[PDB]
């Protein structure tokens, strides 16, 4: 495997767990940052190193990305809709442990709102769609080869690998189930020709 | 009251990088603050003047501001993440050393959380804003005259010089590029109409 050695970002959310399952079938060597409170459950795929930790820590994210080949973000804020960065740090965090280790390629999930026009964003949603800005901008800005992946409504179909993937602009569908956000985010270790692009994934389910 | 000479405060930053190429392009005498000369660019657009020194020094604001017929502040402690005072001690010392030296003008950038509900502000955020809050309380008490500018999210995108101002708190959009808001930094020497308002740039870009 020319990509084998992963580390991913939310690994325990609900779009990490299916990538991390998918990613260890396929083969990966894969590194989570977990945090204290919030391991993997108990019999569910194991990666291959855990590293216990917060993303608002240099050092925690330090340890995730030494040694990878390349970093997925899956990073999130669950149900909580509040006034929030840590995406935005977090993702400061893993450049600067990118540039520092030698790891260039990042694959990672903000959301289709960044190419909605602004006015039609939900203010329910707009504190975290403010630091999915706010974290797009971040990785934008570092030079390192970052896929940008805004996906529309996260559901829970099935995993079809058939998904359209629109580049810089929105796509002709309003979802994309979790199991197929995640083969995307992996696809996207495979080839570079997103690099530097925003991709929204989405599918009709039928 | 023509606008020719004027101080800049935070040249070395995203925006005050910007502001200051700007401002030399456009045929102002430009005197900028600075902790570390080597922030800034050895080629193209260059200040007339540098002083080192430190913004928390008076003495050093006091050589900056000498002189002058208007300042820009573009300040900021953008690690801090716990309680600090640098923007606001900073402006103290500016706001006396207009005073001793008759300058009369002052253009200062906060945020607009200062015109959204307290409760908006991410916390790992509150401390900057709280010292805004206290920047912006100098200026106004000062008697000087004072365009408190509150731009949202700053950007990267190219200078378009066609952004929405609102003297009072919503727009097109959560968004400004850095080049618009230095741009808009400089509309504000040309013009006494937003002297003792706070103001709000935004535009839709791309
Ligand atoms: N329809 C949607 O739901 C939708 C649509 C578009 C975009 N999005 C965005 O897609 C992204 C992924 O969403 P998702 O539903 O898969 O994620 P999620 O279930 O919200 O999971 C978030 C992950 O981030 C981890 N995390 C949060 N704070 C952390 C911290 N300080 N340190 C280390 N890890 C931390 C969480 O760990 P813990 O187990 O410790 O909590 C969890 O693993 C999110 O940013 C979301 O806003 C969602
Ligand atoms: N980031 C955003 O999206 C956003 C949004 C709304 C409002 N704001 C606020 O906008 C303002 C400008 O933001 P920005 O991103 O353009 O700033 P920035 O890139 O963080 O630059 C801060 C500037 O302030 C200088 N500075 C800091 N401490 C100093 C000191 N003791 N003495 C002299 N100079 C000092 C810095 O000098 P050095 O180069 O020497 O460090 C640098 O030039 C900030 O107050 C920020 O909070 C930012
Ligand atoms: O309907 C669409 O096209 C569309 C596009 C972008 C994002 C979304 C979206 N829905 O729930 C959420 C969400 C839910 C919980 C937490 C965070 C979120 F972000 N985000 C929908
Ligand atoms: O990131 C920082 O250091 C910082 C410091 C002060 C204010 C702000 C700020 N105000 O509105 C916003 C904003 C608004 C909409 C979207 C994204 C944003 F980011 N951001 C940021």
């Amino acid at each position: 495997m020319a990509v084998k050695k992963i580390a991913i970002f939310g690994a325990t959310g609900q779009t990490g767990l299916t990538t991390l399952a998918q990613a260890v079938q396929a083969g990966y060597e894969v590194t989570v940052l977990v945090r204290d409170s919030s391991r993997l459950p108990s019999e569910g795929p194991r990666p291959a190193h855990v590293v216990v930790g917060d993303v608002l820590q240099a050092a925690d994210v330090d340890k995730t990305v030494a040694g990878q080949d390349a970093v997925i973000v899956l990073l999130g804020t669950r149900n909580d809709l509040s006034p929030t960065t840590v995406m935005s740090e977090g993702a400061r965090n893993i450049v600067a442990a990118m540039k520092a280790h030698g790891v260039d390629k990042v694959v990672a999930c903000t959301s289709a709102f960044l190419l909605w026009d602004p006015t039609k964003v939900p203010p329910r949603l707009q504190a975290v769609t403010d630091d999915h800005i706010r974290m797009h901008k971040v990785l934008r800005e570092s030079g390192l080869k970052y896929v940008a992946v805004m996906p529309p409504h996260i559901g829970d179909q099935p995993l079809t690998g058939a998904y359209t993937v629109t580049l810089d602009g929105r796509g002709p569908s309003r979802v994309i189930s979790k199991h197929d956000l995640g083969h995307f985010m992996l696809r996207c270790l495979t080839t570079d020709e997103y690099d530097g692009h925003s991709t929204y994934p989405s599918h009709q389910y039928q």
